[PDB]
């Protein structure tokens, strides 16, 4: 019923109509807010559905790599069948930004680097070399020469990166909004980021083209059913989906009640979508909202001590049949915010851990706990 053109292969030519840094001027963090235009594509998708962005690596990068090898674009290569210059394989086809343990052992191995041989075959040397040193910066400090050819071998496909999708088109119509933190760092004085996120956030779209899909969701849906009570937990860039939410229900007019816990470093820098909370929270749409400050005061705070402290409220929403989304960082704050639902369950409803925890995978089977952490 509604099959599309359109798909990570064979994408939308879309384009970029806003690129606006959300963060204050004394955020730590560069936060951008996108609005990409769909034109006529009839592109659709829902709240709680993903973009997927197909990007470009940064042609400096590109040059800085091949200027250390000593080649240029020139060198024909052959990338899934087809020859291309290097230049074209190493901007659209090939991961550049992300080091790995195995492409060190790798590059070790076939340079024979004499700086970096003592890392071979040593796991803990090797991811932590990595994940603190860069494609471009491992080849700066291990000079040796690689044939075009040895060095896309070496590399992983470029892939698309996908963000939540943080607008309703009943709100923006034919628009896809996202919320994109950039992976910004130095090493050495020479400005490093992530492909996809600086891409989107400084090169490669002037107001301008951009190559988009949806990757539909369907276990991360609001409520069918206007009055259910939701309660959505999206620290950081993790509450995109939770504004595609609450333009959704601000524009259905649902009556249900809406709560949002959201957390980040400063109160003054880091917001997110500050102003839109106030109106929301001021036309009746957001019923609550509890926030988290880390770095404002002192003691660390994070959303999972907002829901401890509002652990009572929490169990009467969700006995009011509330369902509960948690959206962001799976690492530490989907585990530390599962926990600490736990002990609400526990210590307001009345049955300490199986039974908090069978009643947590109830809700889930039952679609009443759904998750999109990354
Ligand atoms: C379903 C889903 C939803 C998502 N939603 C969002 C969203 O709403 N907003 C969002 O911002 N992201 C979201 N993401 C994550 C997003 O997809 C990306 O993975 C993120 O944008 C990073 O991609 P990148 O291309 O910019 O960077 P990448 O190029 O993939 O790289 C990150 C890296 O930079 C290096 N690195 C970083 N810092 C340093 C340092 N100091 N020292 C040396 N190495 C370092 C690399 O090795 C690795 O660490 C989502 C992911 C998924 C799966
Ligand atoms: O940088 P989301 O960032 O950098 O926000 C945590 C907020 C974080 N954070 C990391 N662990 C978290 C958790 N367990 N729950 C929620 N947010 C988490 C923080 O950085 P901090 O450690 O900045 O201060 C900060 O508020």
């Amino acid at each position: 019923i509604h099959t599309s053109p359109y798909s990570k292969d064979a994408p939308l030519v879309a384009s970029l109509s806003v690129n606006q840094k959300i963060t204050g001027r004394n955020s730590e963090k560069d936060v951008r807010h996108i609005e990409i235009d769909l034109g006529d594509s009839g592109l659709r998708y829902q709240p709680g559905d993903a973009l997927g962005v197909w990007y470009q690596n940064d042609p400096a990068l590109v040059k800085e790599l091949v200027e250390l090898l000593w080649l240029k674009g020139d060198e024909p290569v052959t990338v899934e069948g087809k020859t291309l210059p290097l230049n074209e394989a190493l901007q659209w086809h090939f991961e550049l930004t992300v080091n790995t343990a195995n492409i060190v052992e790798n590059y070790a191995t076939l340079t024979r680097s004499e700086t970096l041989l003592p890392l071979v075959g040593d796991k803990a040397k090797l991811q932590h070399y990595a994940a603190t040193t860069p494609i471009v910066d491992m080849v700066r400090f291990s000079p040796a020469q690689l044939d075009a050819e040895a060095l896309i071998n070496l590399l992983r496909p470029l892939t698309p990166r996908l963000y939540s999708i943080a607008s309703s088109q009943a709100e923006v119509e034919n628009e896809v909004h996202v919320t994109v933190g950039v992976v910004r760092y130095d090493v050495e004085g020479r400005a490093r980021a992530g492909g996809a996120s600086s891409f989107l956030a400084d090169r490669v779209e002037e107001e301008g083209e951009v190559r988009v899909f949806i990757e539909h969701n369907d276990n991360f849906r609001l409520p069918a059913n206007p009055e259910t009570p939701v309660i959505m937990i999206g620290p950081g860039t993790g509450i995109a989906p939770f504004r595609a939410f609450m333009q959704q229900r601000a524009a259905d007019e649902a009556p249900g009640k809406n709560w949002l816990f959201f957390g980040n470093p400063h109160f003054t820098e880091d917001f997110l979508y500050q102003v839109e909370w106030q109106r929301y929270v001021k036309e009746g749409v957001l019923t609550r909202i509890d926030l988290a400050w880390s770095r404002d005061q002192k003691e660390k705070v994070y959303v999972q001590d907002k829901l401890r402290e509002q652990g009572a409220e929490l169990w009467r929403w969700i006995n009011d049949g509330a369902h509960i989304y948690v959206c962001g960082d799976a690492n530490r704050m989907a585990k530390d915010v599962e926990q600490a639902l736990l002990e609400v369950i526990a210590e307001f409803g009345g049955m300490d851990t199986e039974a908090a925890d069978e009643f947590l995978s109830e809700l889930r089977v039952e679609r009443r706990y759904q998750r999109d952490v990354y």
